[PDB]
């Protein structure tokens, strides 16, 4: 009875707490993991996956794991020596969020999905994808797509400690349990205006995506 | 039985692979159609790439034919190879075969309902004669004779191979050309258009007289 | 090992069908080679005839390799088509493919400790390039300068096919010549030993080359 | 579309002819007479699966019949006389003769009205091929209401027709028959002798029908 | 400890006594029927060696079937016409005999037999292959092989019913339980001029054949 | 003859190298790093079946390495200060400096002394394919008392000259290798460049040996 | 649609393998019965014949009964043997097991229904008192004094025995006679017809009592 909703499922704690989150509330939860071809040692996210179906059953409506090597490819490293010399950063990881929800608003529209989530952390705001302002700039671009973008977790989470012990009274552990990118400290921190101005020019090529994976068009951005 | 299916003329390779994926992003069911001339090597490969297909498009991949298609080959092109070369000196044997294929394929769309059949010719694979518009145009004009339309969907977007290779990469489609190698390959000079086009002038009553055998509407030759 | 193994260039044909049954008859043990130059069309029903041999044989069949030779043939017979029927003004493509087989059976002789190989060339037969004296006469001078001892052993009794089909009826195999066709069969007209010869020395230097590489003691060209 | 037969040997000839039906949306039900003089005949069977697999649901059975004993009595019984009187072998024509006679019994019995050969021009030294062996044939079948045509007689002026049109389908070229066992042990015989045999084994010829038929 | 012999075993009375009575004086016998390829209805052939194994036990060796259809028909199909005509009888039956004892020659040779027996009779001399004078030319024929031929019921069985009773005594069946030849009641009674004027005429093909089998010629009679 | 060992990426160029020591009767451990970021990489076992049904025993193993560490380590980890000094994208070159420091552990802990890659001239715009980059990963071999080798470097003057040798050995001619994600994301590096980043990067190779060695 | 089958005095001989066969070419269901007297020889045989003719006919085949007779045919035949063949001065036991056959006839054809029944007389065979008129009438007013219809089907349908074994061969079934062997045959020497009669006369009382038994009506002696 109640519309299942999709999270952004990496095995993280955030991510983890935030899909229990919603299913605590009766929400059904399709996770959905974005495989963007640089992940170490994956395997352990399927122990998770075990220990969130073992607590909520039928909530867990499904797993969908996607190859977004390409999306990724396009947006954030064919180009990865104009960016990093423009920027001055390695913005590849920002670049991999928006291939995510580029993807996503094909699986959504495909999928009758109108609702997705993330585990976005205020403690992890230092890295790009977790910035309110490309939170504020993902709301506008899936909004623009009828799409509603939340962060179930984002204003609680003040520090790790506060998910983990809200896992454990869950029944689950505490423990990330994700791939880790192979990019993984490979950057410095950039500012604000560094990670707004680089989805602002890497926009055009994520939305290009979305009319490919929608069959409307071939051709590249102009 | 949303949308009528339609054919794609599909060898393995990186275009008729992107071509057939566009029609099928939109919607459209593709009957995927391969020709075995008797002359081509190392063709296992190319079930790797159905698979990858099926995998992401599920059932709009509607079939697979392999047709043996070495009997018209034979008749058009192999037959008469001396009088053939000492005629136009070119070696035009890839011409005979291409209007080999499209003898067999309009008993195969007229026997399976299918009016609109397409293929991977691009614009930066101009040099070969089976993709030069003189080619296309006399092909087309063949297949209008018996009411089928033919279309080239990824015709104008094409101006690279890294142009269709990234497509597919954003599909989780693999970008190499797994088709098999014609023996025939880089065995012919460049022709010009006169003569490509006096050869399927020439050929074309063996084309027709082989339709109308396929039909069981004569045994005769032209 | 009574008696040294010997190769026939068998390929389902009655001729060499009855080469080989001749040999074993004198307790000759046989290793069948079948080349497969990758234009060879209803090639099954060459297992029937191996069947029919082993039946009647038992271990004088020593074995049955089918080699792929399509590269050997491409270098030596179709890259260059054009430019060879210019010249000769004649088809020779099987007079090639039969260099490319003498290249293989060179590497396969020094590599299987085998030093006299036997076809089925017939007297009846001899329209054919492959089969002329004058052929035979190069083939045999070529596998003589690597020690390789070149035989035809019903060369002389077959004055027309109704002698060797009677003979292998003795033996209970069928007398159907069980062969895939060349797609070049019939594509032909009749060269001149002067043409035949001329072909064959200056392909030559190609065949040996393709024996040096298949030995490992070169990858240059000649 | 009514099933029609044909005489399939596995040969060239009739691998065609019933190719060619089946093209027309013809289905076809293949029959093969065993006189019990054939050699090697396992090759049949990849031949048919090459039709099946090219015509599918079209070939609608295979009929595989012991003849042998209809063909006994009209071509072997009496062989002294009919060498002795004729000069010639004429065995494969009297073997032609009873294929017939049987087909009168199968038709009958299976709701079939048209049977199809694949005599061919290019073979008329061979007396079950000539224009007078089959003009009679035709003759015989139409007395029982049954057609007899004979689908690529006009056109095969060669081997070579019969091979190419083959390869355009997918199927080999190549004859994948049994043998006679009388296969190159006669002369070739006169229009006379051949039209006179069949006119003497006739009777003999339809006492088998009427025996198949149950009335004697 | 006693040297096997063979036997020419059809499945008839006849025969069936003549390995019998070998059996019963502890002589092995290998049991070698020929099949010309126009006989019918020969799967009782089957229930007849069961008996005998039930009998005998290991006393019979073996069963041997030998496709003899290519030697009968050289010998006495492929010249029916002319053979026919000049005789003024068919006597392919005989020339089957003579076919058989060809094959025998070669079998003997290979298996290190030098006794063969057949289960000709006395009650039987109407037919060719069993007159006195169709016997004594084929034990000379055996002898110049260094074959001892012998017909070991030859002399006793004045009437079918002698032998009848004698195989009762033995428990088993009295009917001929072999197949039929197509030529069966074809064939009017020859003299014995006739029987050994065949014979002596077709010698020659059949010690060709002899000599085909044994590997040491192609060629045929002068 | 000792096993040499060669780096196999499935595609030609190593194929044909591969292939050709073979043919010199000479055994060879085929090898495969996987750095954690290529894609579609399960075409390579269908390569690895056309060689083993060429050379049979000829081929002795096949082993995928777990090099991604190593790769992160050299060439990822200071990505920012990399592209901001070279002006390039020099991410397949640390790569090949990260797969030669896992060799060298490989070789000494499975007694191979020879290690072949197919590194050819008609690809020499690539880094790792340059022969200022191969004299220099030659030196940084022999140090350890390994012969690196390049069979077909000399002889490869276009993709065409493999292709033609690997189709007279029965092996298709196309590259059934899996593709790098930073495939096509750099621009061309000069020499004085590519000499630079690999004498900076040795060092860490160089502890890495000394890692996988126990030894720090 | 089709007809009340009918039975046939089957014993595996021709002529009423032929009778049977000659009903079901014309549409007539046959039930085949065998009579097993307690003394017949290598019956096995028989089911090899039963087979060609469900071969040949498939349900017209009706079934096949082995009925055991030995005890009718004991009290017919053997218990007074001294009697009947000092008495006749004719050892007329066959006689007596047809009379046995035709009691057990009787009681078959009230409980299955059947009203017709077959043998297959064809040719004068003089061996077979039971097939001289005086016996056939005898034979048939027996049958019709219990409403059963006795048919000779094949009576003079072939004038001697070659003739019914090609007419066999004409309908793909052997030419055999695979039947058992009384012990008893030739064990007599030929009666008159006086006799035949006479002892077919004096032996009725006891067939009749024994149907009488067969039908429950009676324990009581004739």
């Amino acid at each position: 009875s109640v519309k299942p909703q999709l999270v952004m499922f990496t095995g993280g704690r955030d991510s983890t707490l935030a899909a229990c989150y919603l299913m605590l509330q009766g929400i059904p939860v399709h996770l959905w993991s974005g495989n963007s071809g640089c992940s170490l040692h994956r395997g352990i996210l399927s122990h998770r996956v075990e220990e969130m179906k073992n607590r909520f059953g039928d909530l867990v409506v499904g797993h969908t794991v996607a190859d977004i090597s390409g999306a990724f490819r396009s947006i954030a490293i064919e180009a990865l020596e104009q960016d990093i010399l423009k920027y001055r950063k390695n913005l590849v990881l920002l670049g991999e969020k928006l291939a995510i929800h580029a993807h996503l608003v094909d699986f959504c529209r495909r999928n009758d999905i109108n609702t997705i989530n993330d585990g976005i952390t205020h403690y992890q705001m230092e890295f790009p994808e977790q910035r309110l302002v490309a939170k504020t700039f993902l709301m506008e671009m899936m909004a623009q797509y009828d799409i509603n973008y939340q962060s179930p977790v984002y204003e609680f989470a003040q520090s790790a400690d506060d998910v983990k012990y809200r896992l454990l009274q869950l029944g689950i552990s505490t423990k990330s349990l994700e791939g880790i990118s192979i990019f993984a400290d490979s950057f410095s921190t950039p500012s604000d205006d560094v990670v707004l101005a680089y989805l602002r020019e890497k926009a055009p090529l994520a939305h290009n995506i979305v009319n490919f994976l929608a069959g409307e068009t071939l051709n590249p951005p102009v």
